[PDB]
């Protein structure tokens, strides 16, 4: 899974990625440059219809919900685009599978002037006409891999192979599902980016700092990025509201309490939630009761509402 | 195609919408309704590579090539939704195909608060259907018909009857590629949402009102609704750039267009459509012009796949 010559460099990355860490700044970099640029910031939703059932509070949800499948890949391409840049490093290569992460990759190599090379399967280039000319309209040497069995595992080694010769000048830029995945804390604080937009755009629409900021914990991470920007703030209490079932509170919400909280957004806003988030809509409906009113309650609408549906028309 | 039945129930319609339309404050309810919902308001953004073969004006681009249709059925059905709402109708019905329509209409009335009938063939019925549960999710009666061929012909004539039985508070609602389109003068109106929304993000992001204003004109009538916000603004300059009222046209060539769509794509990352393109071409021109500083906004409109293929070719 790793060849260990990609030790020492995998290691300096870790290392300047820390050095970033150290401060908002490489994040704060991120934020502006995802300004307006392929889907960030997503929207703070006001749900007034909701307001009723949630004592006359004000629930906001961050609508995660509405970030389509890759406008989002390159949102968090750009930042290990930004990361290379910061590094010094004037070359992104990746390996593409279909062409996805490539087209990806490009897209941020050339917001940021780098050089791009994508390495990609012999039997990935014949069929994919398509992904490896958008790559080549942004700019990017597309490296059709003829060894092993022209396959994705042969283009992520023709990679290593380039990164370890050539990590003077160049960051490998990973991202296929099938691909490699060294840097975990990297891809957690991303998604920081969600709790700093919100911080902004409830300030901007409420005009101070919400009483609450909820999400559903339970769930693999990226929806506990709604957090973070906010441990700072003495004021505002963080909830994660826990799929039960018969610094942040954890607190736990039914099978009913979630399906009541769905049916109810179906009905009051016309927005079909994700399983996983009706339960923080739930919550933030039990919050909003309990705080009172004009209470503001910021919800992260996480993630896919698509076919939950098979789950949801059942429970009726 | 349209009944004669219809027609004193049309003119209402018609009627009332000829009133809001007129009207400041229609189209800004509108856009209350639909902001932060699903999609609306589209990103206004700076390109700021672009500047240096620009005069280095500053080109703001603005963003419809960002929204995915489906959230834009459901800005454009929130409009009728609206309208209905202000002509004192209290339900609303519509039929659908595989459901996409009513989905919409749906989720528009649960929005606005209107009981929901959707009229969809019994076979679309079967072939299609949790449509017809998110559509129930939404809270609306789905009448699955089962009259005559059992397909969209008889699911259009019970909603024409329901309609014409009930005028007096169902509005009827319409997008469906197929089914009847009587209301041009509204698809038209509703694409004025983007100058609208344009020119108050112009204004935090630059400062002040555009120099110039600019758009691809003979194609997708979705271009052109760039520019009403910005007709009271005399001193900014409507330029619509044509492949070759208050507003100049201008031709742009073949060949000017496949240079800003190549370099839109190496500066920006951003890949447009080619009509989009001719856009671009047209701000660069006038950026130079215009010179160091102008301030620039462009409609980028229309889907930036498949002049992928005809861009590739052309290189």
């Amino acid at each position: 899974y790793v060849p260990e010559a990609l030790m020492a460099v995998i290691e300096e990355v870790t290392a300047a990625y820390q050095k970033e860490r150290v401060s908002q700044d490489f994040l704060d970099d991120l934020d502006r440059l995802q300004a307006n640029y392929a889907g960030r910031p997503s929207p703070l939703y006001e749900a007034t219809r909701l307001s009723q059932h949630a004592g006359s509070a004000r629930i906001f949800l961050k609508r995660e919900d509405l970030n389509h499948t890759g406008s989002h890949k390159i949102n968090n391409v750009l930042g290990q685009a930004l990361l290379a840049r910061r590094m010094g490093k004037t070359r992104v290569i990746a390996e593409t599978g279909a062409g996805q992460h490539g087209v990806a990759t490009a897209t941020a190599c050339a917001l940021l002037g780098l050089d791009c090379v994508i390495y990609m399967g012999g039997i990935d280039t014949a069929r994919q006409a398509l992904n490896v000319a958008r790559m080549r309209l942004l700019g990017a040497e597309v490296v059709a891999v003829q060894t092993g069995s022209k396959t994705l595992k042969d283009a992520i080694n023709e990679a290593f192979r380039d990164w370890v010769a050539n990590a003077d000048n160049t960051y490998y830029c990973f991202g296929t599902a099938a691909g490699p995945h060294p840097f975990p804390t990297m891809v957690r604080d991303f998604q920081r980016i969600i709790g700093m937009e919100a911080r902004v755009q409830i300030q901007g629409q409420a005009g101070r700092l919400p009483d609450a900021v909820v999400a559903c914990v339970g769930g693999g991470s990226n929806a506990i990025g709604i957090f973070h920007a906010f441990l700072d703030d003495p004021g505002v209490r963080l909830v994660g509201f826990e799929a039960a079932g018969d610094r942040v509170d954890y607190r736990p919400i039914t099978d009913s309490e979630a399906m009541d909280a769905f049916g109810l957004l179906c009905r009051m806003e016309g927005i079909i939630p994700a399983i996983e988030s009706a339960h923080a809509v739930a919550g933030a409906l039990k919050l909003g009761v309990e705080l009172g009113r004009g209470a503001v309650i910021v919800v992260n609408l996480s993630g896919r509402g698509d076919k939950d549906v098979e789950t949801a028309a059942k429970w009726f």
